[PDB]
């Protein structure tokens, strides 16, 4: 745990001043209650003197009406002071914490974006997102207003017992004798809670990785039907976190019960050993003041310990010093850079797998102003060489040089500025195309972007879009074709006009014609550029000034009722709310009942009967409180824990059942959904935990107090009851102004999560373009939006909290004035009635602090409304729907009958302008065409990700809209265009091919052998159990593709869909994979999409697609005889 006073590292002078003033006001508000104790003690002696003079009837000197007019004036002054002090106390403390938390978040995100690339290989994005969302929120909970409330309660407790020292002495000695026992207990309990919080936070962080990966790879999850297992993993992570919250609630519910018992038993000990009426009453009331105000301090200690744990978690990251510092200025920068790069005996190991030597004494020379082609098998280390030039890592031994200068002695920012890179399988950011291209150079005008698109061969298809250059590419570029994404990435790298170009397979997803068009300009710009391209095409390899071959590391040349819904939702927790409510009601009854009883025991001496009766009352009120406070604090915490895990599980389950179109909406980005999952459950828990116990306690206390008050004098009680409707008005008015704020803040909070996930998951791309500052500024500019509303919520909360206590004290002032009227004018023996009524009303003053539960009530209502809006949605394509046609014998016959389709996110241009094709069972169809003509769109129709608008897709003579989604998907095996893996072992990534059953390892090994993958996995430490990293990023692209092929093959599907399954492989491995795939596609229907036309000549049918329409259809020989578009496509390549 961190030091508690170390939570204020970010506090400035203004924060210190605010804390000082708020603490002074809290101290005054705390001493306000011993003042009312003194006033109550003074009135009793006056009554005793008046009663004795009446019953003896110094006569006529004292008049009760004037005396209690003075007392009412005292109470009114106390009310005004309490209003002022409470408002300032809450407002200043809430404002001070907000600035510190904002600085903490900005520092956290600014430090995270500075770490070296190797740091992210060991630290998941989901864990960082969960930290940023929830741990800083817990730190805020620790230091916002629980600190002010704890200061006030401690002041009241101290002044309550210190009053018994300065007056009515010889009884506080026993309290001093036991005070270390309270202090020692609260320290050990605080230690226990922090340790529990560490496990809770770790389990919650592990739960956020699963959700993030599933939401990012929903398309893969939906294709293989793994929603059930992903929900199971999420529940497994959540159950561990829920179990520790229960123990935290237990240990914090024992603390509250221990305090009451100890105080009351210690006073019972003090009274029995021992042996004016206005001193006994003060002592009796100080007992309950101390016990009640120590009991209510329990929520603050738990908040402090939770904040300490979250703070050590957050603070470890901020104080870390990165090995490779990009924003630092300790480096040299050259002038007139030639661009020559040289490797000198470079040996490299990856920090995640240090037992494997990726580069072994590698030596190359890359002459400036020439084209160098890196060729080699998958896994030879071609991608690692470029990352070393980028200085993402450093060689274990050896030296990388530019123009003869060591890479380690150069300014990092300048070096990465001089480099433009097209990463293998590029990634774009969620914005318009123009902004994505302008991410390279922010000083680029519109004509610069137009020229960049012209060189990237992107101008034509961009201008053929409904929103030219302003089309939204989507999350990661998902709402684009692979070739379009690649060409936009090429335009991004070319707009910088760099000296060094690193094209890692920059034409992988392009057809022959567009690849030739790109390569023409690439060969044209050679005089002023140093170009290094990883390539597989023979045409790319030729016309290259230098060819360098890689082999194993060596290189050689050549909604409407949120509360009612949650009340119906929390039904299975009735037993725990029943016992908790009983405990809270018993707790609320004793506080005014105690005041009533000690008035009876005092009445108006004896060692035998009076002392014993007082002592037994203390023992009973100690033991019963010990049990019932524990019951309340444990049962309500358990109910909250159960409710929040059910909320989280059901939200995750409901998210997975939505259609793919839902996941494509810009309001449903993966970051936003993860932020929804992480935060909306905690907010409902905050209102749904022990706060219901507090509310029940307060309501029962007030009800019992007024019940006893009405049974003595209904005339006086009506005055006090009349003030209560003011409490309902202010509380309802508080939530009314706060729900409007909570609606506007959640949108900003969700959009902040979008920025964090986008930047942290694409850190390699961000470092490649070198736009860390851009994302920092974007996150900062969106973090300020709730910050302006924070001060207004602080003012509203402070005013309502102060006004509640002000009304409580004004009620007593009015009651005193009315009693002054009543006793003098029309009253006999009424002095005792007013005494007991004032006693019970006085003792029912403090528990009206349930107004501090309210400021989170506005948040919980919005969170519940949003949770129930999603839980009720009915997707057009329901994977959870059990209704649909399911026939026994599946044959894999596919028919397209005049299919017309438009993407919902882009409804101004349809991508399938009538598509008619038929594949007989056992045949193979090869889809060929230009980049972006709709080949992948047709595949998504078969998987039922989308439904055709006009037309139908027929499977075995059945319309696809009437076929069961699960049944249809269980018979299809798909290799996506750029496949994504899960952060697990290789065996688990292969075993995902067939969920709902356990695949034996023999079948996994056979599938891996088929995909030409067994030798690579065998040559690794931890064979078949190596973690592949996030999205399979700790592997080469070819190995990831081969794992995907094995995953598709292992399930043995009736229909096999391959969407460019060799785009990352080299020719030598491609031939072996094709030979193995021929057996895979020998007894089943298959659809093949390929820009490599050497792998489709064996296909039964070759259909050429153009703008969503088939133009030619036939075999290889027939299509070459026609000299059509297929012949041109083959010839140009
Ligand atoms: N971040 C990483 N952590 C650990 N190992 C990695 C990481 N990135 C790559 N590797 C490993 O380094 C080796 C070299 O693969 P590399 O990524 O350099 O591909 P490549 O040889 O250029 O091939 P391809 O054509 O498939 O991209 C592989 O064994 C790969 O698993
Ligand atoms: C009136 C009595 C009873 C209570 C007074 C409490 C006040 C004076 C206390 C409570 C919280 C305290 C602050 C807590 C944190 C900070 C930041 C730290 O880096 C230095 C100390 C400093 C600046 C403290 C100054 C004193 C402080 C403001
Ligand atoms: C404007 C605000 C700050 C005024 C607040 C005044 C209050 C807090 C002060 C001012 C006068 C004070 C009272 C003056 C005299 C008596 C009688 C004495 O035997 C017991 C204390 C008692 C009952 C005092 C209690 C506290 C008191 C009521
Ligand atoms: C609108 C809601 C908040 C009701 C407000 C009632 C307030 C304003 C009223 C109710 C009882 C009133 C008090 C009753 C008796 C006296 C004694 C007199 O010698 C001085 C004024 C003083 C102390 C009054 C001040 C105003 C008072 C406190
Ligand atoms: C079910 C439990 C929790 C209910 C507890 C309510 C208790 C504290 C209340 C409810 C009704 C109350 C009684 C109402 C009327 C009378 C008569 C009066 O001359 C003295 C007080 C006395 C005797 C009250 C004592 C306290 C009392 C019994
Ligand atoms: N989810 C989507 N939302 C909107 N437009 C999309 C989406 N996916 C693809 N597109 C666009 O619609 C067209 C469909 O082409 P696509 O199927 O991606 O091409 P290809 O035939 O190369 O696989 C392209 O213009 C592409 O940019
Ligand atoms: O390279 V494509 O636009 O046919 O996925
Ligand atoms: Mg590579
Ligand atoms: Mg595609």
């Amino acid at each position: 745990r961190v030091g508690f006073f170390q939570l204020f590292r970010f506090s400035s002078s203004t924060d210190i001043w605010l804390m000082f003033v708020g603490s002074l006001c809290a101290f005054l508000h705390g001493i306000a209650q011993p003042g009312v104790l003194l006033i109550f003690g003074t009135m009793t002696d006056v009554f005793i003197d008046y009663d004795v003079e009446l019953q003896e009837l110094r006569c006529g000197l004292l008049n009760i009406e004037s005396e209690m007019i003075k007392f009412a004036s005292y109470y009114a002054g106390i009310a005004v002071a309490v209003l002022i002090t409470g408002y300032i106390q809450i407002c200043f403390w809430v404002i001070a914490a907000a600035r510190q938390i904002q600085k903490m978040r900005k520092f956290y995100f600014r430090r995270i974006m500075r770490m070296e690339i190797g740091w992210f290989d060991c630290n998941s994005v989901g864990e960082l997102n969960t930290r940023f969302s929830d741990d800083i929120n817990k730190i805020n909970d620790a230091i916002a207003d629980q600190m002010a409330l704890f200061i006030q309660r401690m002041t009241s407790t101290i002044c309550g017992f210190l009053l018994g020292f300065f007056r009515g002495w010889k009884l506080t000695l026993v309290i001093i004798s036991v005070s270390p026992l309270i202090g020692i207990g609260a320290a050990t309990i605080g230690l226990s809670v922090s340790k529990f919080t560490d496990y809770e936070l770790k389990a919650y962080a592990k739960a956020g990785v699963v959700a993030d990966e599933v939401i990012s790879s929903m398309r893969t999850v939906a294709a293989f039907g793994g929603e059930k297992r992903e929900v199971e993993r999420y529940e497994k992570n959540l159950v561990f976190a829920q179990r520790w919250g229960i123990r935290k609630g237990i240990v914090m519910g024992f603390f509250t019960g221990f305090v009451w018992c100890l105080i009351f038993l210690c006073y019972a000990l003090a009274f029995w050993y021992g042996s004016t009426p206005g001193t006994l009453v003060q002592i009796f009331l100080s007992v309950i003041v101390g016990a009640l105000n120590l009991g209510n301090a329990s929520p603050c200690l738990e908040a402090f310990a939770t904040g300490r744990a979250a703070a050590t978690s957050i603070f470890e990251t901020i104080d870390r010093k990165p090995i490779i510092d990009c924003m630092s200025e300790d480096g040299y920068k050259l002038d007139r850079i030639k661009g020559e790069i040289e490797f000198h005996n470079v040996t490299f190991h990856y920090p995640s797998r240090p037992e494997v030597k990726i580069l072994n004494d590698l030596n190359m020379v890359i002459k400036p102003g020439e084209m160098t082609a890196l060729v080699g098998p998958s896994g030879a280390g071609k991608s690692t060489a470029l990352q070393l030039i980028q200085r993402f890592y450093d060689p274990c031994e050896g030296m990388v040089t530019v123009d003869g200068h060591d890479i380690r002695s150069l300014n990092i920012q300048w070096l990465r500025d001089q480099i433009g890179i097209v990463e293998q399988e590029p990634v774009l950011f969620s914005t318009t195309i123009a902004e994505n291209i302008r991410y390279g150079r922010e000083d680029a005008t519109m004509e610069d972007i137009v020229q960049a698109a012209k060189e990237a061969n992107a101008y034509n298809f961009i201008m053929d879009l409904p929103q030219q250059f302003d089309t939204l590419v989507g999350e990661g570029g998902g709402q684009m074709s692979g070739g379009q994404k690649q060409r936009v990435a090429i335009a991004r790298a070319l707009i910088r006009n760099p000296k060094i170009l690193l094209l890692d397979m920059a034409t992988s997803a392009l057809d022959n014609e567009s690849e030739a068009m790109v390569q023409e300009v690439l060969s044209k710009i050679q005089h002023g550029h140093t170009i290094i391209s990883v390539a597989h095409r023979l045409s790319t390899v030729r016309a290259a000034d230098t060819i360098i071959g890689f082999e194993h590391g060596t290189a050689v040349e050549r909604e409407p009722a949120p509360v009612r819904r949650i009340l119906k939702f929390s039904a299975p927790e009735w037993p725990y709310m029943l016992v908790g409510s009983v405990g809270a009601a018993v707790n609320g009854t004793v506080t005014p009942l105690y005041a009533f009883l000690f008035s009876q025991i005092l009445g108006t001496e004896e060692q035998r009967s009076q002392i014993n009766g007082v002592c037994l009352l203390f023992v009973a009120m100690g033991c019963v409180s010990l049990f019932t406070q524990f019951l309340q604090g444990y049962a309500f915490a358990k109910s909250g824990e159960l409710l929040t895990k059910r909320l989280r599980k059901f939200g995750f389950r409901a998210m997975l059942g939505q259609d793919i179109a839902w996941f494509d909406d810009l309001r449903n980005s993966p970051g936003a959904l993860t932020t929804r999952l992480a935060t909306d459950a905690s907010q409902v828990q905050g209102a749904a935990g022990s706060q219901i116990g507090m509310i029940v306690n307060s309501f029962t206390n007030v009800t019992v107090a007024m019940i006893i008050a009405f049974s003595f004098s209904w005339k006086l009680s009506l005055v006090i009851l009349c003030f209560f409707p003011f409490l309902a008005l202010s509380g309802a008015t508080q939530t009314r102004m706060l729900t409007g704020f909570a609606s506007r803040d959640k949108q900003a909070l969700e959009m902040v999560g979008q920025i964090t996930n986008e930047a942290l998951s694409n850190i390699r791309t961000v470092a490649g373009i070198g736009k860390e500052r851009r994302f920092i500024e974007a996150l900062e500019t969106e973090l300020e939006k709730p910050f302006k509303t924070a001060i207004q919520k602080a003012n509203i909360y402070g005013f309502c909290f102060a006004f509640a206590q002000c009304i409580m004290f004004i009620a007593n002032s009015a009651s005193y004035r009315y009693g002054g009227y009543l006793i003098s004018n029309e009253g006999l023996h009424f002095s005792y009635v007013f005494r007991v009524i004032s006693a019970v009303v006085l003792s029912a003053t403090a528990l009206g602090r349930a107004f501090s539960y309210t400021p989170s009530y506005a948040k919980a209502k919005i969170s519940a409304a949003r949770f129930f809006q999603l839980l009720d949605r009915q997707p057009p394509i329901s994977v959870y729907n059990t209704a649909g046609e399911k026939w026994d014998n599946f044959q894999g016959k596919i028919d397209f009958v005049d299919c017309k389709f438009t993407y919902p996110s882009r409804p101004d241009s349809q991508v399938l302008n009538g598509l008619s094709v038929s594949i007989s069972p056992g045949q193979t169809l090869a889809f060929v065409g230009s980049s972006g003509c709709g080949k992948s769109t047709s595949i998504q129709l078969l998987e039922r990700f989308y439904d055709p608008d006009q037309g139908k897709v027929m499977i075995d003579g059945h319309d696809s809209k009437k076929v069961n989604v699960q049944f249809l998907r269980s018979n299809i095996g798909i290799v996506s265009q750029e496949p994504v893996l899960f952060a697990c072992s290789i065996m688990d990534n292969i075993k995902y091919g067939d969920n709902t059953k356990e695949i034996p390892m023999e079948r996994v090994i056979a599938a891996a052998k088929q995909a030409q993958l067994h030798d690579f996995v065998m040559s690794l430490p931890e064979k078949y159990e190596t973690n592949v990293g996030s999205q399979g990023s700790q592997l080469s692209r070819g190995e990831k593709q081969r794992i995907a092929i094995a995953r598709a093959i292992v399930r043995d599907p009736k229909i096999l869909l391959l969407d460019e399954a060799t785009s990352a492989l080299d020719t030598e491995s491609e031939k072996t994979v094709q030979v193995a795939l021929d057996k895979a596609r020998e007894g089943r229907t298959c659809i093949v999409i390929a820009h490599r036309l050497s792998t489709i000549q064996n296909a039964d049918i070759i259909a050429v697609m153009a703008q969503g329409v088939v133009i030619e259809k036939g075999t290889h020989e027939e299509l070459m005889a026609q000299k059509g578009a297929y012949y041109k496509l083959v010839t140009t390549g």
